[PDB]
């Protein structure tokens, strides 16, 4: 049989691309034409050798089917697989417009080059197919250097889109071209004409489209199984190709490119394992077929190409070359002043880099041979094959090796100062691990006599890269060293989970556009950007919510009856429009059927809803369908005016009644848009906000001019702050999705600790490998199952509130007490809940709303529904130390300070209410007093939250006097109240951090202000 | 073209796939039967549909073709890549007797049952193939409960690969059955057909395992590229077949399932990436091949088999399940008094299960359908493939869902106390960690207001599985809790890397068969069948050695002249064996001009070598060809006798002498093998040594009974000796190859260090992520180089020794004194270097040879080269604290005391020669110190050595007080010298774990025991 054979010639491809990519790596000159240059000498080979002749015919050459509709569709859509789809969507427009007018123009030109300069006497449809085939471009070689110099980032994703986009519509010209040279036609109407553009240029990227949504919504549903995710993608993959270009004669190119955007976009959707395999598998196709390509050109233009080509022919080819390089530089250059204006902008060198780095590649060449097998015996053949492969070889042979000097020459090849002094560090820093592990081994029983002059050679890592005035000098050293600070802070926030990838790039992106730029620091109306959700999906929220504004079996049985009963409306009303005795009785008997036990709905609601039936408006069309259906039916008992007019009304009406049921739907996916946009605003945010949190406490001491120190805290909290109000103005604006939001992350915070519990017992081995694996399994797909939570959650009732605060969660009674003795009050804007210095009336739990909190130790910030105002009030029982004012209508549940004082006596089990109260106070004074001793040291404020997390509360009035030991402690915080050392008998009087030094602590009735201390078990 | 359509054939496949495996996940069935279902309706409306019909026929069909040389190689490709090769290793003698003489036994009983029950009339070629198809199976549904279950792992082995090689057998007795019914041909003489049997048997495996070796190779070779060893894997697993089966007939399934294993085994040789993705891979490619086997079964068995089914049939078809179940458990039986005695031995109850997990699977199908499409038109296709089918369907009903409670009956579903007690802490460890997180985030400013309700009930993971008699009680709990934590210690050296996979798994099998069997504890005897080599290989490696006991181009000149000359003598010499009038007198010029310019060797070495030229052997030969070679050329100046005599010798003795070149790489191939295995044997007793040396500090805080804890601390320690005697004895049979071995893991712990401080960099922020991969992917790449590194190192001078000791590693200046001042001294076997009491005579440091130490502080342990003895001989300068006796012929250089105390007293930089030789003797105590304390806590030696590896000697002497501060600080140990408590007064003589309570220490003039102390910053 064939197909083994073919796969014989497949593995023997992989072998020669093997040798070629690993001989030549040296080498500057691309793998691909020492693939060329095999495929030339297997073609002599084969020619002059009759018995590898027989053989190898069979398989030598490839109908235009295996091409078009296999390598075509492999190739474009492991381009588009690859790609970084949102850095392309931020770019769409640019690329977009570049790619599809430059495409068009540079191949017209190409076109009329190829009638005015060759002797051939194409006519213009030939002409266009060449110039089609001369326009598809293939940069990976490129985008490889931008990405290894980091410069340029953009222009990277930049070119890479615009290849893509070119070579999918390269294809639909030549898919038109093709058929008007090859397969003609009679003359068809203008109208055909416009319906045939928009079925390649609409219908195709629609298609794709619905094959991807269909295909991330089943991907969403499969748990524990990588076999099937990968199967369903592959199969969507092909199938959309095939349906589209065969069954309906759609696009099918564009319908794949939109398959895989979409798809790399929901990554989320799919399991990481499935994710990477994935990607190494279309890699690995595309690979193969670009092997395939070039050993098959140069085959097949040994044998049939160079024997027809004469001696012009190569001055024909030069200067090609240098007219589409020519064409492609004013093609930039002329729409220059758009670029510019829209999406990244365009450097010139950018430009230039541009114009150089369009090199050819497998596109063109399936596309020539497309050409060379239709054109059979024609010389046409010969010609368009000799030039695209002559094209390629000088881009592959020039381009792809200049491209590298150029990149130099034009300045850009630098690595920046920073990320050189990065890497130095980095390099030194391992070079003294390196030394360490040294010398203990050195200093070890077994290994004691190994050669350590190899092995100190061996693991050699090495550095891969290699007055005012003064005032103005110092300010730039503080903004960029500043921005270096946020930078780290964004990436500590992503390792541990509290931003998402993107968030954590439009946070670094900004950051390093911040930087680049003169006297600049992180704009804040620049995050906004991101939770200043357009009023599109708002408008259409709450116009569908109008729009929508009798047991339960009723409405599930009528909305399956009309999906059951479209089925024989249609198969009898097509089979009406395109002209069995039984079959169309029965379709009647049908009709009549149904509506006659139509009744279960119509008269049942009438009878059930009374005479106000006709209130609701759908029952109104309800009415109506039966009253048209009722005429339509008795005609029967008693022409094709009539027959073309039900036909239309009979199906009109009944499909009409199914948007009732659809609406609700389209709702929850406007809230999925909106989810979508208000969670990526609210991650970049939040994270903004523990970034200046945490650089307000490293930049103390990171710059010593006390007049640049308040400048930059200055600009960080006044950044700060703009964000802390407009966070909470959002919950406000659209709440339940705001609550999703807040669980989602709730959920995904504890699945990562419990996966970093799982891995601690796995490395101290307490549990067992496979066992590790079956508990992380559960964790996965609860992570997973996390992408399916509703996209809006109803807010719960105040009730819920009081049932959950960290220190009421406890006792059924003492809720019970709570909800026996509360009062819940509401507030205007501008109303001031509480005042400095006023003596305690109670405790303040938020349930709805924003307030503004203000207080010398200032504290201008703001609290939002959970937080506990007031809180040591009834502790420490003196005057407030801050003002309270509402920003917005609150609501707050108020106990008074009477209410509290029976609770607080009576609730005195070992878990005592008023040791709860004091944990929850001592870990918001403690917070900020171990990050100032550890903010330089590399902590985040999650970490030390968690670390307090294990801390306790002294249990003092045993005796007033303590000393500790480091074998079963590790921190300690004085919180409040008065304590004096043992030793120095130096009195303590605020919350301070105890230092590690301080042996031993004494402790006495000062009855205003009794102590309170925080310790650290191991 | 037909290739689009069988992708859109596939892709349908695969989507049925995708969906009868994800529905029925709950029900028992496995999905393939319902995927016969489906081929089964498929079939019916085919056949009723012709509009259908007339587009699925075209791909309905398979030829035999693509099923024996696609489907076939996939199915039994992947069954050997998955496998766990080792242990299959291990079982080999049990698993090959019972495939392949099972095999033959069930396929000649079933085909006798075919002939005698069935009234078919089937000759006994066709019935030895319906056996062959019969005997087939597919455990893959039953190993995964065996896994899961975890009980009997050896079977889950035993049964799989008895499945790989009786597939793989089946389908070579198939072959030539098929060949005998379907192609007859006429009788072969006896040798041919002995022939024909080494061709299919032998030469099988050999291609295979030339194939595999070849490959990995190569793969040992490339770096930087995922995509080259993925191609290269993929086209040498079907080159391998394609050339077998085609080209050379040889059997191509036995060559896949050797090259499946031996790629598995070396799976060192291939990046992890590559490795995670080929196992994948082939994953999705037998899911694949299962789907479409399956439909197109229930296709062809409605639309062709069950036509002509009778009554009759069905009996046959039960009678038949039932003969094949009852044959299958005799077999094993029958065999049971061997397997007894061989391998992992056969319990009864495992014999049950062996028998009823009988599964069969796609590889039946395939046959029966080969069978099926070549019978054509005859009846045996039917029936052939009715029953194959019915047996499938029978198998997959009752088997594959009756297993679970067969396990369950037997005893065997039942999981033991240890592994639930372990699940149950691990789950209670996990739910408080995520009570933790819960308050934690409960008290946090953004997310209060989540529904904690919803969260809890999210994260909520659930446990999967829900007097001398009491001392005999006492001493089972004692030694199975001592076993527990010599587990824990084996996988906790392994997650750091001190061991290979293979060593943990040897030892904690060791563990685990220690546990079940009564009054046991891991035997030293057997860890030693590891580390002694069976002589086979040093009887080679010694032979060699002897047998292979003038400028360097002229033997590479000659090298590559032998290889380019036997093209000519192969080219004429095949020709006039085969039997151009320029060819032929070409070659004899050829040979001629060869002779004539063989005197750059012959008489070019004579006159080098002088008259001694014949003295070497191999010159002897060198005269004896250009003797005989002289003679048969003279001839042609001067019949068939000279001709087909000439054509013998001037081949045989040509190549003969390649040989003499041939040998120095066999002798690298013999020290390859015993590299391997020293290597093996090291890692096991250095594991055991490691382990019993850490569980031997857990033990005195785990056992009460101080004669339980005598006794196995006794237990302990003399299992431990014997171990560290030999592994010291394993160095001077074979001293590079231990070289070597030691290099080579000092290069992995110093790489795995720095990837740590890679990610470290990583997580801290400090490096980019593209930063990241840049320096890891240098990492991986050194690492890999390691697999390339010489099996055999030369062992260093005793000037490098002296060169690299931890103290002298320094100053080249003071390595030019101590060459000047010193002493090298050779020692017998008993004599003793070193007594107890002896006053400092000077330093040794041993450069060969093993002694035995012994001193009270028992210590009874042996030290070896690089070890320095009497480190503190000189700074202490008191009597000798223990004894050194030769254990084996020893050398050592020995610096007098004399000589020490100059250096001593003249080498005083800042990086003092008595403070590096201080610090070397403080490691040493401080080690056990650190340990005694944190072993329980869970750190191992080597954590504990590079954590002091950050401290440094206390600067005493600048005055003789101090105290310290734990901001600067984490641990103290005192090492030697008098001191005393600043606080208490009271004083410290001892080497002393400095408790972190002590606040501050005082010093004094006691001279003749000065104080040194040693302390670690954070």
């Amino acid at each position: 049989a064939h197909a083994p054979k073919v796969i014989v010639f497949i593995s023997g491809s992989c072998l020669f691309g093997a040798i070629s990519r690993s001989l030549f790596k040296k080498l500057p000159i691309p793998y691909t034409v020492v693939l060329l240059i095999l495929g030339a000498i297997l073609g002599v080979v084969a020619s002059n050798v009759p018995l590898v002749e027989e053989h190898t015919r069979d398989v030598a050459h490839m109908d235009p089917h295996v091409l078009l509709q296999i390598f075509l569709p492999v190739l474009i859509f492991e381009s588009a697989f690859a790609m970084d789809v949102h850095t392309f969507m931020r770019s769409f427009s640019q690329v977009c417009i570049l790619a599809l007018f430059g495409l068009v123009v540079a191949s017209v030109l190409t076109a009329v080059l190829a009638m005015n300069l060759f002797n051939y006497n194409w006519n213009f449809s030939e002409a266009m197919m060449f110039g089609a085939i001369m326009s598809a471009t293939d940069p990976v070689a490129v985008v490889a250097l931008l990405k290894d110099l980091g410069a340029s980032k953009q222009l990277g994703t930049i070119i890479e889109g615009e290849s893509l986009l070119n070579d999918g519509c390269a294809i639909v010209i030549f898919n038109v071209f093709m058929k008007m040279v090859f397969f003609p036609q009679l003359t068809s109407t203008v109208g055909q004409n416009v319906l045939y553009f928009l079925q390649v240029a609409v219908a195709g990227p629609l298609w794709g489209y619905a094959v991807a949504k269909v295909t991330v919504f089943f991907l969403s549903h499969i748990f524990n199984d990588a076999l099937v995710e990968i199967t369903i993608t592959l199969a969507a993959t092909y199938l959309t190709y095939y349906i589209g270009d065969i069954w309906l004669e759609v696009s099918g190119v564009l319908a794949v490119v939109v398959l895989g955007l979409i798809v790399n976009a929901e990554k989320t959707s799919i399991s990481p394992e499935v994710e990477v395999f994935l990607h190494r598998f279309w890699e690995m196709l595309a690979y193969l077929a670009n092997t395939l390509i070039f050993m098959m050109v140069g085959v097949v233009v040994t044998q049939k190409a160079l024997v027809a080509v004469d001696k012009m022919d190569w001055f024909y080819l030069i200067i090609l070359y240098l007219a589409i390089t020519i064409i492609r530089g004013m093609v930039i250059s002329l729409f220059s002043p758009i670029l510019s204006r829209i999406g990244y902008g365009l450097t010139w060198r950018n430009a230039v880099i541009m114009t150089w780095g369009g090199l050819r590649g497998a596109v063109g060449l399936a596309l020539a041979l497309v050409v060379e097998n239709l054109a059979g015996n024609d010389v046409i053949g010969s010609k368009f094959l000799f030039h695209t492969a002559g094209i390629v070889v000088l881009t592959l042979v020039i381009n792809a090796t200049t491209i590298q000097t150029l990149l130099r020459i034009l300045g850009m090849s630098d690595i920046s100062i920073p990320k050189r002094l990065a890497m130095a560090g980095a390099v030194r820093r391992i070079h003294e691990g390196q030394n360490r592990t040294l010398n203990m081994l050195k200093s070890d029983r077994f290994l004691a006599d190994a050669d350590w002059d190899i092995a100190t050679a061996a693991c050699e890592i090495s550095d891969p890269y290699s007055s005012p005035r003064e005032f103005a000098d110092m300010m730039e050293e503080a903004r960029l060293r500043m921005l270096k600070a946020e930078k780290i802070s964004y990436w500590k926030q992503f390792e541990h989970g509290m931003l998402a990838r993107e968030a954590l790039r439009l946070l670094v992106q900004h950051a390093e556009v911040a930087a680049d730029e003169k006297d600049q620091f992180i704009l804040v109306d620049d995050l906004k950007k991101s939770w200043q959700i357009k009023g599109i999906y708002p408008w259409l929220k709450r116009k569908l919510e109008d729009l929508i504004s009798h047991h339960m079996a009723f409405e599930v049985t009528i909305n399956i009856a009309i999906v059951l009963n479209i089925v024989p409306i249609i198969m009898e009303f097509v089979v009406q429009d395109k002209m069995l005795q039984k079959i169309e009785d029965a379709l009647r008997i049908s009709n009549y059927v149904f509506f006659v036990i139509y009744a279960i709905e119509a008269i049942v609601k009438i009878l059930g809803l009374g005479r106000h039936y006709i209130v609701s408006h759908w029952n109104k069309f309800d009415a109506f369908i039966l009253v048209v259906a009722l005429v339509d039916i008795i005609i029967a008992e008693t022409s094709s005016i009539k027959v073309v007019k039900l036909f239309r009304l009979l199906r009109g009406l009944r499909m009409l009644r199914l948007t009732k049921a659809l609406i609700p739907k389209l709702i929850l996916v406007v809230n999925g848009k909106i989810n979508n946009q208000l969670s990526l605003g609210y991650d970049v945010g939040k994270g903004y906000i523990i970034g200046e949190e945490e650089v307000g406490k490293i930049i103390d001491r990171m710059v010593d001019n006390k007049k640049i120190l308040r400048e930059l805290k200055h600009i960080s909290e006044t950044g700060r702050l703009q964000v802390v109000k407009e966070l909470g103005l959002l919950q406000r604006e659209h709440p339940g999705i705001a609550v999703s939001v807040k669980t989602r992350q709730a959920i995904r915070t504890i699945l990562n600790h419990s996966r970093e519990t799982i891995h601690e017992l796995q490395g101290a081995g307490l549990l067992d490998e496979m066992e590790a694996h079956k508990l992380e399994l559960t964790v996965e797909i609860k992570m997973k199952r996390l992408m399916n939570a509703p996209s809006s959650i109803p807010p719960p009732p105040p009730e819920n509130l009081l049932k959950n605060v960290s220190w009421l969660a406890g006792d059924m009674k003492l809720i019970d007490f709570i909800k026996a003795r509360a009062s819940l009050l509401h507030f205007d804007y501008g109303e001031v809940i509480v005042r400095e210095g006023d003596e305690s009336d109670g405790l303040f739990l938020i349930v709805s709303g924003l307030v503004k909190l203000y207080g010398k130790s200032v504290f201008e910030d703001y609290l939002t529904v959970g937080n506990v105002i007031g809180e040591m009030g009834v502790l420490t029982k003196k005057p407030r130390n801050a003002t309270v004012t509402c920003e917005t209508t609150v609501q707050v549940y108020f106990i008074t300070a009477e209410d509290m004082n029976i609770a607080i006596d009576t609730f005195t089990l070992y878990p005592s209410l008023e040791y709860r109260l004091w944990r929850v106070v001592a870990i918001r004074i403690a917070t900020p007093l171990i990050m100032e001793q550890m903010a330089f040291q590399g902590w985040t404020q999650e970490k030390v939250k968690l670390h307090l997390e294990r801390g306790y509360l002294v249990d003092l009035a045993e005796s007033h006097f303590q000393f500790n030991i480091d074998a079963t402690l590790e921190d300690v915080i004085l919180i409040n109240g008065t304590a004096y050392n043992a030793h120095t008998r130096e009195e303590i009087r605020s919350p301070c951090l105890i230092s590690r030094t301080v042996h031993k602590l004494t402790f006495q009735y000062t009855a205003t202000e009794e102590p309170r201390l925080f310790v650290v078990r191991n």
